[PDB]
């Protein structure tokens, strides 16, 4: 979503 919190929270967690 052009951010560094949600897109990273998922891309990292999973």
């Amino acid at each position: 979503m052009e951010n560094t919190s949600i897109t990273i929270e998922f891309s990292s967690k999973f």
